[PDB]
């Protein structure tokens, strides 16, 4: 039983691919084996993504695992919907209801809004990055109307990096007109460190300031720098290292050879990589529930050109979707469940605060219970 | 997807230039293909957010004219009802300028409003625009949503 | 430089603090770090 699948990994996704490999090994069974066809392309380039998709489609794959950007996301959601091809991705959730798309990343929009009310914020600065879509930006802006907030949204994304200093100085100059002491950083693990470094330089990391890292990887970045500054730092963690499940994973992950497995010789793991590992498990349980359900879907590498007109969707794809979406197992990112669309449900996001001794979970966030503190 | 086919179809037919339209979703497809295949694309649609070669845009940038008008009326606190159809390019414009010119903008996405029951939403819309007694509104929408 | 680095880490380089580098090489070390901190820094220079 050889199930061919596609793999679209953006150049630089070392740990993500390393986690993708480990998953292939941990979830390999005799009943059937998964054959990944890896394609390293610039995820941002919409054209390239189109080729990589049609290429993996002509090779006759049953499902595709990859990533997309705020620019190429529409290409994937569209093609996968037309050709009835299933697409599993750890990337940011789609802004809507796009069929044939499985999203590993839970919606943070809810957990963020809840945290703001917890600290009882009425006036705060919102530094955002247009990389993962302004989905969360619209969230805080719309809620700012109801909850009556004075949000100071600033696009910290279009900042040219070959001279990005007179921009940060002019950034916190506007954040001083209203004496902003509460900032929300909605950026990637990289853009966050850049800001954190600047914050320490200008000395806005002392007692009185309060930062909120708006991502699922609070412990993914370096916090030792703004840890003793005095300013309170909060965030979100999706990979609970207190779970015996995750704890066991790290035991083997931290030991792996960094030569064969790039950026895999650490005690921690980026949430993007952790979702990749959990993605493999979902695809395995899905293709397994099809064998035990006596459902024939097999084909050959002659699906034809994806640009075929009229484009005819192979009916076997409808079943592959109902399989992945029906999957429900336990992974590094807590309980994994899906709805009819592909958005994760019944999940848990731990709320984190940075103390003197280090990060510490002060509670969690459920889609049904909102925020709940753990004494 | 459809836009991709229509482009490759007109490309196989061997055209010298392409005139059409794009949405906030398909815009990336056009700008990308036209840039790779060196095909010229003329469009009246909204200007691209950046510098994409092989694309001719008939629509001038309104971002500038809008910001200038706001200062003319000397607005410091206003509501900004926007539609995500033509990209949040102008939304970012007023938000970024709100930091410098020091404005209290109340941005509200009036786009995702489901039209088969869109009434309890408008009533709840001007309910928030009454907490601060907003009397100055900017409608950034299409001729229809307006 | 070791002390200056530590000073910035703990944030004792902001307005209110005053440091005096007791050596003949004030510009010999890196000052760009505690330059925008706010704390006043003085020293001595022998090479004009």
């Amino acid at each position: 039983n050889s199930i061919q699948i596609g793999g679209l990994f953006p150049r630089g996704a070392d740990q993500e691919y390393s986690a993708f490999r480990v998953g292939m090994v941990q979830f390999s069974t005799s009943e059937f084996r998964l054959t990944p066809h890896i394609d390293n392309l610039e995820v941002a380039n919409s054209f390239a993504v189109t080729n990589a998709f049609c290429s993996q489609f002509s090779r006759g794959v049953y499902a595709i695992f990859g990533f997309y950007d705020k620019k190429s996301v529409n290409t994937i959601t569209s093609f996968c919907g037309t050709l009835h091809v299933s697409f599993i991705t750890p990337s940011f959730p789609t802004d809507g209801t796009h069929p044939f798309v499985i999203q590993m990343r839970p919606d943070l929009k809810g957990a963020l809004l809840s945290l703001i009310e917890y600290y009882q914020w009425d006036k705060f600065a919102y530094l955002y990055d247009s990389d993962r879509g302004l989905s969360t930006l619209q969230a805080v802006l719309d809620s700012a109307a109801e909850k009556k907030w004075q949000v100071t949204a600033i696009n910290v994304g279009n900042i040219n990096n070959d001279k990005k200093d007179e921009t940060y100085r002019s950034l916190f100059q506007d954040l001083e007109l209203k004496k902003e002491r509460r900032v929300i950083l909605d950026c990637e693990r990289d853009k966050v460190n850049d800001i954190v470094d600047q914050v320490i330089t200008i000395g806005k990391h002392v007692k009185g300031y309060h930062y909120i890292i708006a991502n699922l990887g609070f412990t993914d970045g370096d916090l030792l720098k703004i840890q003793f500054g005095g300013a309170e730092v909060s965030g979100f963690q999706i990979v609970d290292y207190d779970d015996s499940l995750v704890s066991k994973f790290i035991e083997r992950w931290s030991t792996l050879e960094e030569k064969e497995y790039p950026g895999a010789h650490t005690a921690t793991i980026k949430y993007t990589s952790a979702l990749t590992y959990d993605a493999v498990q979902v695809m395995t349980e899905a293709f397994r529930n099809l064998r035990k359900q006596r459902i024939e879907i097999s084909r050959r590498g002659n699906a034809g050109d994806c640009l075929a007109n009229p484009a005819v969707p192979w009916g076997q794809g409808v079943e592959i979707e109902r399989a992945l979406k029906q999957v429900q197992v336990e992974g590094l990112s807590g309980n994994i469940k899906f709805d009819q669309n592909g958005k994760r449900i019944n999940y848990t996001i731990n709320i984190m605060e940075l103390k003197t001794n280090g990060p510490r979970k002060i509670g969690y966030w459920s889609e049904v219970d909102k925020m709940v503190l753990t004494l």
